[PDB]
């Protein structure tokens, strides 16, 4: 594509919006920027000669544009944006701009849970093979900051939102890892509309990788599959140990992995299937599986002291993700579970199954605290903030217990993002968790 002379409007700042600004400027196009927030992050790092409008959308600017670049954080359904679309004004996102320029194969990963782990993993597989790889998208750097002529492979985490505005992706290997309820505040046509957005990732992909255990990950020549008991990539359980297997051949005893748990093992399978489709050597891909330590805020033990494990799973920002943490979870004594924040209109009831017995306590906070507490009121306390919940639970903690921040919600009602929320839990854990 050629943008010269075009009237360009970027909706949304932050890192991503700033990368879009720099993208256009470096191509000799001065965009204008709008953001519905009065002081969006990065405002102060915006260059002085870029026109900006904050606090709302400017329909004069939008209806004047030749191209609208919408941040994933604004709904295409927003009245101002659908007015523009009705006018035949072209609307894209950062990812779409990336895909038009990228000069290396792209491995594209989406999913309600696991997508950051799989993306990171595939990145580490490439790195183990000596491949110059750019890893990012919806994590790490925004995609436009990855763009580099010497890159030999890109591995992009993509959200449903990014996919809605992307049309030029032709992934060398693409996956939806799973589809469980999330973002319903952005999908008024419910689960199928959310699913429909993620399905876009498969269009023109050279290989598709689907989850044989989640029918919703399949499109409406076949896809490669991964699964627990079925799928081209699957698990084989022999006698307390577990193997990764490709079409009946053993490829890795999971005792060599530093990650644990069925769902991490199916993440490994997904990563391997993607790495294989991308043409990465198998040996170095397996080697990456054994060195990978996991991501911060992803079921991350921040403190083990005095018989108590404090676990930061702050990246659990949906129900499926918390359920992943709770399902099969071994706790010696009492589980003290922190739930709360912005539940994005999710049904929390699927969590109820995991909260029976004498060994669970709930500490529910933020915007949907009352709804979370209502899962089992008898064993629940509700506060306003996570710090209050931590100071409430800490005196109760006994040798053998677990403290688990796995909130099933976004942090955005009270925090900058789930990282700040994990960081704050980590600091509090260390204060509250020794004498
Ligand atoms: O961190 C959390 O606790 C939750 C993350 C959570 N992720 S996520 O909503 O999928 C998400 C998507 C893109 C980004 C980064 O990029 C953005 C730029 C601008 C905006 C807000 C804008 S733009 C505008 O014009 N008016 C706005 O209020 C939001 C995001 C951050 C989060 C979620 O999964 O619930």
């Amino acid at each position: 594509a050629d943008y010269q002379g075009k009237n360009v409007v970027i909706i949304g700042l932050g890192l991503t919006g700033l990368s879009c600004v720099d993208f256009f400027l470096a191509r000799g196009v001065t965009p204008r920027v709008m953001d519905t927030r009065m002081t969006p992050p990065g405002l102060d790092k915006l260059p002085e000669a870029v026109e900006r409008h904050t606090g709302s959308l400017n329909d004069e600017w939008l209806m004047a544009a030749d191209l609208i670049v919408a941040s994933p954080g604004i709904a295409l359904a927003h009245p101002s944006l659908s007015a523009a679309a009705d006018a035949g004004i072209e609307i894209v996102g950062d990812i779409e701009l990336f895909c038009r320029e990228a000069q290396a194969p792209i491995v594209a990963i989406t999913g309600s849970n696991g997508k950051s782990t799989v993306t990171t993993l595939v990145g580490e597989m490439a790195k183990a093979a000596g491949v110059n790889v750019g890893v990012g998208g919806n994590i790490g750097l925004p995609a436009l900051m990855l763009l580099d002529d010497e890159c030999e492979l890109y591995v992009l985490e993509l959200s449903s939102f990014q996919l809605e505005t992307t049309s030029s992706l032709q992934a060398v290997a693409a996956t939806i890892l799973n589809v469980t309820e999330d973002h319903m505040d952005r999908y008024p046509f419910g689960l199928q509309q959310y699913r429909a957005a993620k399905l876009r990732i498969y269009e023109n992909a050279k290989v598709c990788v689907v989850n044989a255990d989640d029918a919703l990950t399949m499109p409406i020549e076949r896809c490669v599959s991964f699964g627990v008991n079925m799928g081209d990539y699957h698990l084989n359980h022999q006698q307390g140990e577990t193997w990764l297997r490709v079409k009946g051949e053993k490829v890795l005893n999971v005792k060599e992995m530093k990650l644990s748990g069925q769902h991490n093992y199916t993440n490994a399978l997904a990563a391997l299937a993607l790495a294989d489709a991308a043409g990465l050597p198998r040996a170095s891909s397996l080697k990456a599986l054994t060195t990978f330590t996991g991501l911060p805020h992803r079921f991350e033990v921040v403190l083990e002291h005095n018989g108590v494990r404090w676990i930061n799973d702050s990246k659990a920002t949906n129900v499926g993700s918390t359920e992943a943490a709770l399902n099969g979870l071994h706790v010696d004594g009492t589980l003290h579970l922190l739930l709360g924040g912005d539940g994005k209109s999710a049904d929390f009831s699927p969590l109820a199954r995991y909260l029976n017995g004498d060994n669970v306590r709930l500490y529910c906070f933020g915007r949907d605290g009352a709804q979370l507490a209502a899962l089992r009121p008898e064993v629940a306390e509700q506060t306003e903030t996570m710090e209050q919940a931590m100071r409430l639970l800490a005196p109760r903690v006994q040798p053998g217990d677990m403290v688990l921040l796995s909130p099933a919600c976004a942090s955005l009602d009270q925090f900058k993002n789930f990282e700040q929320r994990g960081n704050e839990f980590a600091r509090l854990a260390k204060e509250l968790g020794s004498h």
